[PDB]
Formats: structure tokens, sequence, C-alpha cells
């Protein structure tokens, strides 16, 4: 397959409906070696039960919240993979305040910080902790969302920090990429994940989206998965700095009028 | 003149150098009210003298940092004005560090802290304190810079929040917008303030924008002064959750080749 | 005023509902001369009175699908005035089959050709005539819509030959700039004009965008005068290759859901 | 490969450093069934020699300016063909007064029509004839420039009918995809073709692109090839309404200071 030998550590395969297991299923079907981290010890068994279903046993712990879980994780990595050549940041957060409602009635300097720090300081923070071990044809990829360049109602403060997320591809790109290493997003569309599950008007956004994307029909995480292994490819090489939507076309209209 | 009767309260009068100096100017000819913020008392003389240049002995602290200082500005401004039609935004501050050099070396959770809480959450932070005496037609401002947008060396962090800066202000229009209130930023050309002093290649972007942009010289105070004056007036009531350049048309060009 | 002085010379004032008008009645109160064009010889007593309006006897026949009637218009212009300070292009038309229904079904090489003919070429084509009479100083503006940007039913056609109008905005004010000439455009929100009166969901998209701007209403010739005058002026002398959205905010959101 | 069973057509295959060799070559690769297109009698010999290198005899003239060979290579194409399942739009032309020097000494109505007939019209024009043979998930590709969203010294009226040609894109995303059919656009970075080669600036921008895009490399057909190819195929079936930038991420950086 086209990333035959490439070894990637994806973060953020909750559920097999996560856009990360997409991701994996893509990797693993076209060559990838891969490894997987979690969050809380409760969730060991099943991230190791994934792992396993991609022919993997690495597995390790990461919050991006904790500088020292980030450096013990690229320690452990090493211990099995002299290079890395694919990070997947697929790591949301924010309080659920700040994504319910009006934005200001959201709003606190600790819900922003929180909403900034994970969602978007810590792809960067990866980055760095993982450098002394990238190839140099390395490919790191982030997900993002449209919140980031419009305004979408409830999505609030996650779009300032899906914003800075798209910056800190751009400023990455720029810094890894005299070594060879590519940085870049994928821009999804809506996806009933667990993250999704908690936003009261999920299924309204879905919804509108079949009714007036170009394509008149939702993304999947298969499709998100395999533009996602494209960019981590050797494919990809030509590409670097970008925000590739993966949305059916979604952005690119006006819709509902 | 345009602002006649306008109340406006400008934040980032460093010097008569400053982006906020200019705006204070352009906003007085046009005969708005104003009021002035400062941080720290070895500057509340030197605040004071230029208020008194605009007509006004209304000057009050505020580190945008402290929770307190942000709810004790407009405690202690509604005890003058009933109403307040304006907000200028003109503050930014980034760790040394984090714009220096390599984006991945001046990296820290810290240093990302610092700069999105000084440079993007203050802005609609402001705007949420003052809302309970915003007026109906009131007008927010704040400051951006291409490396938003783009990936320009050294501005590393910086672009990052000012990205985030930028999403605000379209989730700030949405917010506030039913109510009737604003909010824009002008993304301005480089322009020798004491913020820019501290940047070790400032001379050669001042020279890279003089060579290339289409109007073939850098933008001053007084032009985004204007500009600025223009979007806090009710000249421009139909535009709200814009970012506007006032760089000579540099942002528009693929430039130096 | 802020255009004391300026002589504008406006194109497409066709009825007082026209974006046209809205941009002439700022003008004029704002201080400056204006001089006006039309389209066919029925239509000249009624220009002639717009003109008296505005002060003005200054009318000439402007069909922009003739370069003799382009270099005719420059020619008589100049034997009353010295030079040039403001050229407003409020011009646009598509075959009525290109902007209805499926983009496809109306599209033809001859529906192609006349919608960029008249919509996009006739803006760069009226300054390069008017270009050895333009002042040091001159501001020269075009009225686009957001159709450019995002693809909205049946603009079809129009769309195309508003990204190339935009883009002739950056084309434009490169080889215009160091003489000191700024080119701007308003992408302007819907507005019940003659133009507007031929398409049949204009009713809808005038709701959609009250529904769902950021400031919950609808613009106004007023909203994009007043903003096309400060744009002609000196207040915006560092602002050139801009697309300003006027549009109560719309372009920024993703609204409906 | 990921493209096993599918038929492709590809335009603008004129030597073996076009971009359509590129992307030939990666289509082959992965499976495609290949058919071609040149202009002039006396290329006949040589695009017959490049079908047969990618196991094809399907060769077809097709001068995108007259819309019976237009009509005339479709139906030629189905008597081969049930079926259509991609499209390479890669044709660019202006004369050469048009992309040289200053933009409006190069702009005539004429160069205009011209530039915008056959880098923009043709791209919906040929999209439009094939729809009655295309299959429900094809995918069509289209070729484009930087030059389209900021403006570059030179490229001038290309760079308005590139902004066209994006725009189409969009339209023809909306117009073709309740069918399931998908529109993107590869914006690629400077490629020395033959096309490139008249251009006296080139060289010039392929240093400025190598020493200031993040991997500090230009591009190769080869990399614009596989991104291609990536398009074309159910990898992407998320994914329309795109241009995709293939240009070493030089689009998202001010280079250069
Ligand atoms: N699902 C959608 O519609 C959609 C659309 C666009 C973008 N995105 C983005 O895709 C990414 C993946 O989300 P998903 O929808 O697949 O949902 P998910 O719920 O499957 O995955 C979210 C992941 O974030 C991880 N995470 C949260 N806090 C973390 C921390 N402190 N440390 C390490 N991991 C943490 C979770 O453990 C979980 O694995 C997120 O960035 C999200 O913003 C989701
Ligand atoms: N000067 C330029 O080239 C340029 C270009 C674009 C944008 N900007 C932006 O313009 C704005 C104004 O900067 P300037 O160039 O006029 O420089 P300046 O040095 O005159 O003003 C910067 C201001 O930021 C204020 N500030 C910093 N930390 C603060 C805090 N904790 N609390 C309250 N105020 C704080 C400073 O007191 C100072 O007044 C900033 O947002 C800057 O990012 C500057
Ligand atoms: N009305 C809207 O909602 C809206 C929104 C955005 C943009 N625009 C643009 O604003 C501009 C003004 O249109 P308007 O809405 O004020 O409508 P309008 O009908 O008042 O003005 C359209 C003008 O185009 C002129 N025109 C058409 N063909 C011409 C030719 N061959 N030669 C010279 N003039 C010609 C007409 O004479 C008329 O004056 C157009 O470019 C339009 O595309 C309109
Ligand atoms: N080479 C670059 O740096 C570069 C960068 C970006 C985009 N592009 C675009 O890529 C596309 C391919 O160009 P290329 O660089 O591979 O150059 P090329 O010279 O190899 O191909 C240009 C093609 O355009 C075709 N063409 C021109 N007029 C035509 C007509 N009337 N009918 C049918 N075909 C016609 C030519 O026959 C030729 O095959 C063009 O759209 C170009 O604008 C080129
Ligand atoms: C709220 C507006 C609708 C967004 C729809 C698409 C989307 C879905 C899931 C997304 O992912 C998350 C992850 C975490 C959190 N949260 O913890 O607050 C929120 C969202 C998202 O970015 C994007
Ligand atoms: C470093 C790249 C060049 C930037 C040029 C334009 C510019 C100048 C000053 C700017 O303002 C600041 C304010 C504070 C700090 N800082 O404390 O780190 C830095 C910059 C700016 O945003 C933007
Ligand atoms: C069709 C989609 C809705 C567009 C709404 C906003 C708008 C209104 C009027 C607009 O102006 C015109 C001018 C001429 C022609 N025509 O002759 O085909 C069409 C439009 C417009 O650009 C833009
Ligand atoms: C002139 C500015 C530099 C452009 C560099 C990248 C580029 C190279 C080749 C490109 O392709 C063409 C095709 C045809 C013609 N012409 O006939 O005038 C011109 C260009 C281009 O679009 C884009």
């Amino acid at each position: 397959g086209f990333l035959d030998g490439k070894r990637i550590l994806l973060t953020g395969l909750l559920s097999n409906r996560s856009i990360a297991y997409g991701i994996a299923k893509a990797c693993k079907r076209e060559g990838a070696e891969l490894a997987f981290t979690y969050v809380g010890d409760r969730f060991k068994d099943r991230i190791t039960e994934f792992a396993a279903e991609f022919g993997s046993e690495l597995v390790f712990p990461c919050d991006v919240a904790d500088d020292a879980q980030i450096d013990a994780l690229f320690a452990s990595l090493k211990t099995h993979w002299d290079s890395l050549d694919g990070l997947v940041h697929s790591i949301g957060f924010a309080p659920r305040e700040a994504i319910a409602g009006d934005f200001l009635d959201g709003l606190t300097r600790e819900n922003f910080r929180i909403a900034h720090d994970i969602s978007a300081y810590s792809f960067p923070a990866l980055a760095k902790a993982a450098l002394p071990m990238l190839s140099d044809d390395a490919s790191l990829l982030t997900l993002s969302y449209l919140g980031a360049e419009r305004a979408i109602p409830n999505y609030n403060t996650m779009g300032l920090a899906k914003a800075a997320l798209e910056a800190s591809v751009r400023y990455l790109a720029v810094s890894l990429g005299a070594k060879g290493v590519r940085v870049n997003a994928i821009s999804a569309g809506p996806i009933k994940t667990l993250a999704a599950s908690g936003i009261k008007s999920f299924g309204k956004i879905l919804d509108f989206v079949e009714s007036n994307s170009p394509l008149k029909r939702n993304v999947t995480i298969e499709q998100v998965g395999n533009a996602g292994a494209f960019l981590l490819s050797d494919l990809a090489s030509g590409v670097t700095a970008e925000v590739m939507h993966v949305d059916s076309g979604f952005n690119a209209v006006v819709g509902g009028m």
C-alpha cells in the first residue's frame, strides 16, 4: 500500500466512531505500522483491543494537559521505534459551558485557557516532543473544523482554538519543513462521534450539511481516514501547511436559502 | 465630525507612536469623547498627559491579565459615562522567547498561554465586561496582523494568538449583533512602535513592505487611525465581523521575487 | 466633508435604489464634485435629473461593451476636468439564462463571454482609459458579491465574473499603486435594486440574510454608500487591493442551521 | 491500485514535462485506463506515442476554442467508453502581451476574452459536454495557480482567468454534486514546463519558491500527479469544491523578508 514501512502514532482513538479510528483503518490498509495513545486508566483495555485489531501492541498514556506525560510518551515510544514517520493529532476539548449557547455567556478566562491548551497548543507541543525521532519525510496531521474560518452557532470558544490550531499548522510547516517534515490539517465535516454527541444542535447541523453540501451527503470517517492516509504518505510530498476540507464541499457554498 | 457624540474607550496608548495614539487623534478630530486605560503606576502621569491632549481626564488602570482590574475598569468608567459607544483594543504581548527565532524553540505551554491570554482572550473579555453599558449602536475594534493568515518569520506564537483574535471578532459579532453592536479588526501593516522595537528583523520587514506593497510605501498610525475611526462610526453601520487590511495592500501580493 | 475637492465619476446610477445612488449621495454630502455615465438614449433625461440633484450637469453615455464609447467618455470628461480623483464602477450584467437555475444549463460560451466582458473586464478597461487623467491620490472602487467567494444558488456565471473582478482589484492595485492610485471593492450584501429585481429567488436571499447575519438586518445603499465614500477618500489612504464586506457580517457566518 | 477500473480523459499532455504527463503516469500506476486529447495535426504523432506509453490508443483532437470540437470529442470517446470516470483539464493560454510587464499595458478586450475563454470557460464547457457519459462517482480536476488568490508580477490577465476558474470549481461542484460527481482544482507551484518557458521571470520565481517555501524545494509533476490521482479516486470521495495547494507550502507564508 502507499504507506508501506511507515510508522505512525495516532492520538484520539476513543471508539470505533472516532475520526482517529477511520484514519487508523486506512493507514493499516495502506501498510503502515501503528501505535496509539489513550487518556485515563479505565481506557487502557479498550485502546489495547483497538491496537490489536490493527496488529499492534504499542499503546501509551498521554493526557496532553501534562508536560511530563508528553515527554514520557516519546521516551516510551523510542524504546520500540528508532524513528517516527507520522503523527495524528485528533484531540479536542472545551468545557461544556464554552460550546453551548451564547459565546460570551460561556466565556471565562479558564474556559478559554483550557480550550486553547488542549485543542491548539497540544499539536505543536506533540510535534516538538516528537522532533528528535522524526524521520526527514515525516508527516504530521491534525483535525480542524469550519468554525475556525466562519462563526457557527455554539462552536464558540472552540472556533477560536481551531483558528489558532490552523495557524499552528502553518508555523509548524515552516519550522519543520527545511528538514523535510510536512504538516497539514483536515477540516472535517460533522460526523457523529462521542465528542459530537454532547452538542444539542448536532442533529440539526448534520441535516443542514446533508441538504446543502454540494454532494448532498455527510462525510464518513472512511472518507476522512482516506484523506488522512494520503496526507501522511509520500503521495502528498508536495503538500504542507494545507488545511484540506473533507466535508462534501460544504465549506464552499452558502447553503439553506 | 462623523463621531460626534460618541464616547470611546481606548486601550494601548503607550507613546505617541502607538497605533492607539493615531486612532485617538482621528476619533477626537471627528468629534468623539475619549477615555483611556494604562498598565502600571509609572505610566499614570504619561497617559494623563495624553488624555488631556484629547480633552479628557478619564484614565483608568487595566492590566488585562487580571479579572478584577477588567471589572473595576467598567465600574469606574460607568461613574462618568451612562453608556459606552466605542472600545479600541490595541493590546498585544508574548514573551520575547516566543517571537524570536524558530517557532518550536520558543514554544512552551506557558509562553503559549500568556500570548493567547493577553493578545486574544482579552478582547472578548473586555467586550463582555463592557456589555452592560454598551449602546445599541456601539462598535468594538481590535488590531491584528497578517501573521494570523500566513506564516511570517519570527511572529511565531503571536500568529496563533492573532488567528484566535480574528476568530473572536466573528464570534463576538454574532453574540453582540442582534443588539446592534459591531465588531471588527484592522489588520495593520508594520509600523515602528515600541512593541515593534523589540523585533530584530523589523527593519527588514519595513523595507520589504515598502518595496513590495502595491502603494510602495509603509502605512502610518494616521492611516490606521482614520480607518479605525471609520469602523467605530455610524458610517460603517453595514460592517461587522470584518478584518480590514490597512497595509498599503501588502497582504494581497506575492512580493520580492 | 472628507471628500472636499474630490472629483468623482460614477457609473451605474440607474434609479434611486441603485447602489451608485447611495454612493453618489454620500460623496456629495462629503464634498465631492460628481459626474455620471448612462447607457442608452432613453435614460439621458433621467440621469440628467439625478446629476442635477447632486449639483452637476456632467453626464456622458458609456456602454462598456464598446471600446469607442469608453475612449469617448474620458475625452469628453477631460474637456471639463483637468484630473479625475475617483471612479465608481457599479456595473454588472449576465444574460438572464446564465443566472437562473442550474449553472450548466445556463452556461454557453457567449453567456460566459458577455458576463465576464461587462461585469469584470470593464473595470480595468475604465481604469486604463482613465489613467492619463487620474490624480496621483485617485481611488477606484467596484462592487462585488459573496458569490465570488462561495457558490450561491442561481448566481452561477456571475459568480465566476465577480471572482475575476475581485482579482482585477488586486492586479489593478499593483499596476496603479506606485503612482499612488488605490483600487478596492465593496462586497455588498443583497439590496433590492432593479438588477436584483429579475432574480426570482431574491426575496428568499433577503429573508435569509435578515435572519442569519450577525446584525440580523439587511444592508442599505446608505451603508454601502458611506463605506464607498470612505474608500474613495484620503481617510482610506492606507487601504488598497481590499475587498470590503458591507453585508451586516453575513459573509462571516454559517447561517440557517 | 486505487484507481482500478477508472476511465480517465486527460487534456494538456504536450511534453514529458507537462503537469498532465505527471498526472497520467500516476493514474496509470494506480490502475486507471487513459485517453488523451491534443491540439493541432502536427502533434498527433507525439500524443499517440504518449498514449501508447500509457497502454492506450485513445487520442482525440480538441481545441477548446471550438464548440464543434468539444462536442466531437465526447461523441468520439463514447464509441469506445460507455462511461467516463475522470476528466483532467490541464489547459491554459493567454496572449503573450497579457502576461508580460504591466497589467494594464497588456490588457485589451480581446486579450481578456481569449485568456478567460481558454483558461476558465473551457473547464465547465468540457464538464457539460461530458455530463451525459459521466459516471455517478466521476471526478473532474483542473489546474490553477496562486496568482488567482494574490497578485503576482506578470501573471496579470491569467490571474483573473484563474480566479474565474477556481470559482467554476465551486459552481460545478454544486451543479454536478447531487449526481455524485466531484470537482476540484490543484493550485500547483511553479514547474518548468513548455508554458512556463515563455515567462522571462520564471527562473526568478523558481529560485524564490525554493528559498522561501516551507519545504525549501520546488514541486514536481510527480508530486502534482500523485495529488491529482488521489483527487480523481474514491479515496477522495469526501472532497469536492476544493482548491488543493501542491506547492511545497509556498502559498501559506510571507517569503523573502
Ligand atoms: N466529529 C466531528 O464532526 C468533527 C468535525 C471536525 C473536527 N473534529 C475534530 O476531530 C478531532 C477528533 O474528535 P472526534 O470527533 O473524532 O471525537 P472523539 O470523541 O472520538 O475524539 C476526541 C478525542 O479527544 C481526546 N482528548 C480530549 N482531551 C484530551 C487530553 N486532555 N489529552 C489527550 N486526548 C484528549 C479524547 O480522548 C478523544 O479521543 C477533534 O479535534 C475534533 O475537534 C471533529
Ligand atoms: N506596530 C505594528 O506593526 C503592528 C502591526 C499590526 C498589529 N499590531 C497590533 O497593534 C496593537 C498595538 O500595538 P502597537 O504596535 O501600537 O504597540 P505599542 O507598544 O504602542 O502598544 C502595545 C500596547 O499593548 C499594551 N499591553 C501589553 N500587555 C498589556 C496588558 N497585560 N494589559 C493591558 N495592555 C497591555 C501595552 O501597554 C501597549 O500599550 C497590538 O495588538 C499589536 O499586536 C501592531
Ligand atoms: N443589488 C445587490 O444586492 C447587489 C449586491 C452586490 C453587488 N452588486 C453589484 O452592484 C453593482 C450595481 O448593481 P445594482 O444592484 O446597484 O443594480 P442597478 O440595476 O441599479 O445597477 C446596475 C447597473 O449596471 C449597468 N450596466 C449594465 N450593463 C452595462 C453596460 N453594458 N454598460 C454600462 N453600464 C451597464 C446598468 O445600466 C445599471 O446602472 C453591480 O455590479 C452588481 O453586480 C449588487
Ligand atoms: N507549469 C506551472 O508552473 C504551472 C503552475 C500552476 C498551474 N499551471 C497550469 O497547469 C496547466 C498545464 O500547464 P503546464 O504547465 O503543464 O504547461 P504545458 O505547456 O505542458 O500544458 C499547457 C497545455 O495547454 C494546452 N492548451 C493551450 N491552448 C489550448 C486550446 N485552445 N485547446 C486545448 N488545449 C490548449 C496546451 O496544448 C498544452 O497541452 C495550465 O492550466 C497552467 O495554467 C501551470
Ligand atoms: C458546536 C457546533 C457544531 C460542531 C460540529 C462539528 C464538530 C464536532 C465535534 C468536534 O469535536 C469536539 C471535541 C470536543 C469538544 N468539547 O469537548 O467541547 C467539542 C467538539 C468538533 O471540533 C467539530
Ligand atoms: C515578528 C514579525 C514581525 C511583525 C511585524 C508587525 C507587528 C509589529 C508589532 C506587533 O505587536 C506586538 C506586540 C507585542 C509583542 N510582544 O510582546 O511579543 C510583539 C508584537 C505586531 O502584532 C505585529
Ligand atoms: C442570483 C443570486 C442572488 C444575488 C443577490 C445579490 C446580487 C444582486 C444583484 C446583483 O447585480 C446583478 C447585476 C446584473 C445581473 N444580471 O444582469 O444578470 C445580475 C445581478 C448582484 O451582483 C448580486
Ligand atoms: C507569470 C507569472 C509566473 C507564473 C508561474 C507559474 C505558472 C506557470 C505556467 C502556467 O501556465 C501558463 C499557461 C499558459 C500561459 N500563456 O499562454 O500565457 C501562461 C501560463 C501558469 O498558469 C502558472
